[PDB]
């Protein structure tokens, strides 16, 4: 695999808005997020659609692709980070300069709808991409949680890490639906646990991201093929039991559970259980119908805070029983 | 093409089996459910109520296995002529591994519904080759008050009961509505809005029609239950009660999958209660942005969707679409 250079203090992070126009609609949180990273020591290069507004999106298909491609082609930018998701990143896929990326690999990071681009870049170039912070949701978060998301970002992207790289559980989390633009109270600290839903271990290439979003790219050249022995990493956020049953069944009928060696399931921010009192993993277990696949749930790589930064497309070992995740293969220089 | 297995035409007095593959409407909307059944019974059909009728499991009628059992009992019943969903939802695709495709193949029936039931319409077609029908679901379609229910019923009989010489012309309804009123109880008359189809991009296409509810297709894409789209097919798609962001994603999903390189034309349903997100854009405008510089004949605002009234459309048979003149003809038999 070609690999991106590690992030360094003094580097420039390019930001782009491939879907929702958050830099227009949530300017306080946007400015707070920029200032946070500037203070840490990174410059921010604002993509061409920053401050622009086209209702549910930042701009036309072409204009969004141009915004991203300008960052891809800029040798001064070491990391390209989505501002936020939405629904419409998959529109850009035919128009991205994959060749320019492959020729000068950089860190591509974000989450949620940005999955479309993370996976498409990986599919087209073979360069690992990163399920991790987007500027506004992740680095616009108030203290305390922002600081733990930031710690995890440095660990994956900037620190010199020896292999194997151990991914550790945070002590506390939150999904509270408060404090978006302005802070009104402290978010409750939720004690954490990862869940040993189905015991066992697996080692394989990790593939996945936001499940809802995967259904917008599935079957295309931009969806990496799932191979025998891969580890599936999936999360959904702010959806409901009916939506995720459809998604889990989508994977089942596509044979994904006959291929993968294990499953890492993210927490589900603000899950709506439709009155059932069922957890997301229980719905998945129904869909799996007693097929014994190791399953570790409530992983902190999703819309809940704080967020881990996870490489995608590299070898991983998971132990659902003992609740560990290690990265086995280098993901950066 | 060669003659193929087909389901028997509907007859007066036939039994319609109803099942709930997703939302538990028979429990949550009991007045519309009772009105719909009464409407068909009053026409002289019998209704066989599947095993989950009146049951409730929150967002669904029952477990995955319970729902498969419900539908299979109808598939396996030689006295049922037509199997009709009560309503959609989100979760029909869960049943797909568990359906008795061999029993269906042994005794093909008219399979009809819409919206989430696309997963089963397309999965039965994919597995068996038997045409299925994008058309009425019991409670939304046949629980509609007069006058629109009568137009829906007329189209249902024209396609499933009456003998039709080929080419069979699909006539445009004269009036339509998507008003978000009169679900359980009637409060006023719906507006009889003058209807039209839309010539979005001129031209003609002839090919096998494939499609249904686009949102639902994304829950079965890539599986053995999704029929493969072939060069020259006509794509039929509709979405209902969604928004501009959602449909852009679905359109781009088709684009990146190469679908628009294959199909000869596109039929786009009306979009009930579309949320334009403030853009003032029509669904077809969003689609055409996705299409970019690729010219494809496109007929839009077709009445085979959640708006009233509803046309019954066979899937998996040859059709001629004329987007210039706003016509649709069915060219191959779909029933015997």
């Amino acid at each position: 695999m070609p690999l991106p250079k590690s992030l360094k203090y003094g580097d420039t992070i390019g930001i782009y808005s491939p879907s929702s126009p958050v830099t227009y609609t949530s300017p306080k949180r946007f400015e707070r997020a920029k200032s946070y990273l500037l203070q840490k020591g990174f410059h921010i290069l604002e993509g061409s659609l920053t401050g622009r507004y086209d209702y549910y999106r930042s701009g036309s298909i072409q204009e969004r692709a141009k915004e991203l491609n300008a960052l891809i082609r800029n040798p001064n930018v070491s990391c390209i980070m989505s501002t936020i998701g939405g629904m419409n990143s998959n529109s850009l896929l035919p128009y991205i300069d994959y060749d320019a990326f492959q020729n000068n690999p950089k860190i591509m990071i974000g989450y949620a709808d940005a999955t479309a681009l993370l996976l498409g870049i990986y599919a087209k170039t073979g360069i690992p991409t990163f399920y991790g912070p987007a500027l506004v949701p992740s680095f616009g978060e108030f203290e305390p949680f922002v600081d733990d998301t930031y710690k995890y970002f440095l660990e994956t992207l900037l620190h010199d890490q020896a292999l194997p790289y151990n991914i550790k559980q945070p002590l506390f989390w939150s999904d509270e639906f408060i404090n978006w633009e302005e802070k009104t109270k402290e978010k409750e600290l939720r004690p954490n646990n990862w869940i040993s839903v189905t015991n066992g271990q697996a080692t394989g290439r990790v593939i996945g991201g936001n499940l809802n979003t995967i259904q917008g790219i599935w079957g295309s050249p931009y969806m990496p093929c799932i191979q025998e022995g891969d580890i599936l990493f999936i999360e959904d956020s702010s959806k409901d039991a009916a939506t995720i049953e459809r998604s889990f069944s989508f994977l089942k009928i596509n044979g994904v559970f006959d291929k993968v060696s294990g499953i890492i399931l993210g927490k589900h921010e603000q899950f709506d259980d439709c009155g059932t009192n069922r957890k997301p993993y229980e719905i998945l277990l129904e869909v799996l119908q007693n097929q014994r696949i190791p399953l570790l749930a409530d992983f902190d790589c999703c819309a809940t805070h704080p967020m881990i930064t996870m490489p995608i497309g590299v070898q991983v070992k998971m132990d659902a029983t003992n609740k560990t995740i290690h990265i086995l293969e280098k993901w950066k220089i």
